RNA sequence: UUCACAUUGCCCAAGUCUU
RNA sequence: CAAUGUGA
């Protein structure tokens, strides 16, 4: 229960497309290389302290020593021939504006041994020589670019792309090495991010507290804004010999003090400076417990430092106006920047005899065909999805639900929506429930104002025991507003009532898409089936009973140290596949194996079998956001938790699971070759296209599936990569399986960009961290009881 | 909080050393 | 899901 199964096939499915991947075919010479382990004492310095360490180390030591290696900044040292050494050390003492460096041998590299892992010849890819490779391609840019993760980030030359708050972005490329069906490819991507302006500490002043220059004023600051300032550059490096500032005086530079005086006297005295600016405040910088301190005018904010807070709405809103980029646009970045690159000059590449084609490489894909979808009524129309769009007019739902019984209460003010408002909306919405096969047959039996999130609870409470029958109440919200987390928390977990909030300005003015995609909603959580995948057009799978489980952890926001992760899994509950149920998790933070997955799996099963009274004779596992790194321990802990769920069960209960790892966020993009096939302004693939071949892994069982249309930016294809799969797949029926899966997404009659299960497990999660706002063994228990829902709600599609 | 797509935030990675 | 855009 330890190793991915091999590819069965390659897909035969669907017309033939030219694409262009972001990958970079790698010319490598199959050679014994050398690697050497390493030891720096003191160890507890930062990566590229290390570096430098190593670099002034090869140059000194030329002689008799190193007479061109590479380094991952640690303790790995690469060279393509041998040093005199054999397995003896050598104690090394460096210098540098005190070092002690020890050089160990290890093992030799064979790249002869990569070619035949590409091949057939060799069963699996040797990760150690992968890792060499890296470093290869790493040791250059590592030093004279900034690293992010596995990018790398410089301020672009004659451009200034400043965002305020003393910000700007930089730009920049990821990079990665990775093994395929045909070569070693470099995967390259372009990217951008913050960065704080190297500019002086007094600039910095300014920008931050919007002063169009300094001198406005010469007063002292206010606390209000000296709070304020203390916020931004806490944490920042500085230099003058760099520091790190800990803390921001609350008194001036003329009259802050400390025991040898003034700030200003010392620096009058001691350093021949008198200060420009002396009514300003003082960095405290250093250990926040020693009592140094820097004015503000003699200080640099040092360059290349991330900025790891969030950005505000205006930086948002300015950074994506500067990045955003059509497909071409951005397949046209990408080439500029490999030319430009020139790995092939790089003198550490070389060393090593590798070479990087500068042309991106060809690849062909396949778009499949789109699933028919089926409707009800008397019509019983069929939509046939057109570049992963269909629509609902002269349709109505599969299984429409009938409301008789449901109420409005609205949180908006009286003043801004009217009673006017609310009857027109409640026309054109029972107008539109009608033509959609979920006839709202009459006037809501309550309608009220109310206001704040105090009200809400007694109103529910007040609804629940006075209706009989009561299926929906419809919430109107002025905007964002706490209430939407109340209104939530007590219909979802408290009471269990059925709630679909409605944004004020959706109810002054209506169009008939808005309360159409509201009705999908509505439907759904009422129990109702929108519409299903036309049956015979199915994959052979469905002749045998299957659940389907969608799965995903989400991970609390940079810098947060304390907040769990929530696990969730949803389980679809018929043959459609439509309805799906949803169980949810607190876990530990920051932890991807979902820890309580047999507990969840079990509820699932048991309520598939409520639904449909058939056991699962297989088990399709959509496994949300597990990087490669991570495949190994996830899937040996979440393989067992579902035989364990399936033993604990019954008898020999064994069904067959395939076990799938779907990632959205990795760097991979694919574009159109030919001009003529590129869809809408976006320019981007069309939906359905699949690429299995030349890009994927060389021996298992993993493709890229585009399955929704690009509306805007470069479509990100997403990955799956099959961990398991008892059920023995072939390439196009899981292919196309994953593809119909996509086309069952309830909120919109679109194509998804990933499988419906996935992507409720996500719904699912964002719901949970809704029911924790501000409340994130005994602390366990507190946040598990928040997240859980109403005895009444369990079997329901709240999450919709 | 009508909805999708796109940027960032999420496991891995990255990150952390005389006033 | 939140912020920000493109769209229906
Ligand atoms: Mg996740
Ligand atoms: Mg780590
Ligand atoms: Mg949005």
């Amino acid at each position: 229960a330890f190793k991915p199964p091999p590819r069965p096939d390659f897909g035969t499915s669907g017309r033939t497309i030219k694409l262009q991947a972001n990958f970079f075919e790698m010319d490598i010479p199959k050679i014994d290389i050398y690697h050497y382990e390493l030891d720096i004492k003191p160890e507890k310095c930062p990566r590229r302290v290390n570096r430098e360490i190593v670099e002034h180390m090869v140059q000194h030591f030329k002689t008799q020593i190193f007479g061109k290696p590479v380094f991952d900044g640690r303790k790995n040292l690469y060279t393509a021939m041998p040093l005199p050494i054999g397995r003896d050390k050598v104690e090394l003492e460096v210098t540098l504006p005190i070092f002690k460096v020890s050089i160990k041998w290890v093992s030799c590299v064979s790249l002869q041994a990569l070619h035949d892992a590409l091949s057939g010849r060799l069963p699996s890819v040797p990760f150690e020589t992968i890792q060499a490779l890296d470093v290869v391609m790493r040791h250059l840019p590592s030093m004279r670019y900034t690293p992010v993760g596995r990018s790398f980030f410089t301020a672009s030359e004659g451009c200034s792309n400043p965002l305020g708050g003393g910000r700007e972005v930089w730009f920049g490329f990821h990079q990665s090495v990775r093994p395929s069906l045909w070569k070693m490819m470099l995967n390259i991507d372009v990217s951008a991010t913050a960065f704080y302006k190297a500019q002086p500490v007094i600039e910095f002043v300014c920008e931050v507290l919007d002063f169009k220059s300094i001198e406005e004023q010469q007063k002292p600051l206010t606390d209000s804004q000296r709070v304020k300032f203390t916020k931004e550059i806490k944490g920042l490096k500085v230099e003058i010999r760099k520091y790190r500032v800990c803390n921001v005086t609350r008194r001036p530079a003329s009259h802050q003090t400390f025991p040898l005086c003034t700030v200003a006297q010392y620096f009058k005295d001691r350093h021949k400076l008198v200060l420009r600016y002396p009514h300003l405040p003082c960095l405290q910088v250093g250990q926040e417990q020693k009592h140094t301190y820097l004015p503000l005018e003699v200080c640099n904010i040092v360059a290349g430092q991330r900025c790891i807070k969030k950005l505000t709405d205006n930086q948002t809103s300015t950074m994506i106006r500067a990045t955003a980029r059509s497909a071409p646009d951005r397949q046209e970045e990408i080439s500029k920047l490999m030319r430009s690159a020139d790995f092939n000059t790089d003198p550490y590449v070389r060393e090593f005899g590798i070479m990087v084609k500068d042309e991106m490489t060809d690849v062909t894909g396949r778009v499949l065909q789109p699933p028919s979808i089926l409707y009800g009524g008397r019509n019983k129309a069929i939509a046939t999805p057109v570049q992963g769009v269909w629509d609902m007019r002269n349709k109505q739902f599969h299984t429409g639900i009938e409301i008789k019984v449901w109420a409005i209460a609205c949180f908006a003010p009286q003043r801004q929506c009217t009673e006017v408002h609310l009857k027109s909306f409640t026309e054109q919405l029972r107008k539109i429930s009608r033509d959609t096969g979920m006839p709202i047959q009459g006037q809501p039996c309550f309608c009220k104002y109310a206001q704040g999130a105090d009200s809400v609870e007694p109103m529910f409470r007040h609804l629940k025991n006075t209706y009989a029958g009561l299926q929906l109440v419809v919430v109107i919200l002025p905007g964002k507003t706490p209430v939407y987390a109340e209104v939530k928390r007590v219909g979802d977990t408290v009471l269990g009532m059925a709630t679909q909030c409605v944004q004020m300005k959706n109810v002054q003015r209506t169009t008939p898409q808005t309360l159409s995609n509201l009705c999908l909603k509505i439907n759904v959580k009422l129990g109702g089936v929108n519409n299903i995948l036309l049956p015979q057009g199915r994959p052979p799978v469905f002749q045998q009973p299957v659940i389907f489980l969608g799965a995903d952890v989400t991970h609390p926001p940079a810098g947060d140290g304390k907040k769990p992760s929530i696990a969730a899994v949803v389980g679809s509950m018929d043959a459609h596949p439509n309805r799906y149920c949803a169980t949810v998790r607190v876990q530990q933070h920051r932890q991807e194996i979902i820890q309580d997955l047999a507990a969840m799996v079990r509820e699932l099963l048991i309520q598939f079998y409520k639904s449909t009274r058939f056991k699962p004779t297989r088990i399709i596992f959509y496994r949300d956001g597990v990087s490669e790194g991570q495949f190994q321990q996830v899937l040996h802990h979440e393989l067992l938790a579902i035989r364990e769920a399936c033993i604990k069960l019954e008898k020999d209960y064994q069904p067959g699971i395939t076990f799938i790892v779907v990632q959205k966020r990795h760097h991979t993009r694919l574009f159109c070759t030919d001009k003529n096939e590129r869809v809408g302004k976006s320019g981007n693939i069309p939906a359905g296209t699949t690429v299995d071949t030349k890009i994927t892994h060389p021996t298992e069982f993993d493709f890229y599936l585009c399955s929704h249309a690009g509306i805007q930016g470069t479509s990100r294809p997403s990955h799956y990569h099959v961990l398991w799969d008892d059920n023995r797949f072939s390439s196009d029926e899981l292919q196309i399986l994953t593809y119909q899966l996509c086309h069952t997404y309830v909120r919109c009659t679109r194509s998804v960009s990933i499988p419906a299960p996935a992507y409720y497990a996500h719904l699912v999660a964002f719901r949970a961290r809704y029911h924790l706002v501000d409340k994130e063994g005994r602390d366990h228990q507190a946040l598990a009881k928040a997240v859980q829902v109403h005895q009444d709600t369990l079997r329901t599609m709240y999450f919709a």
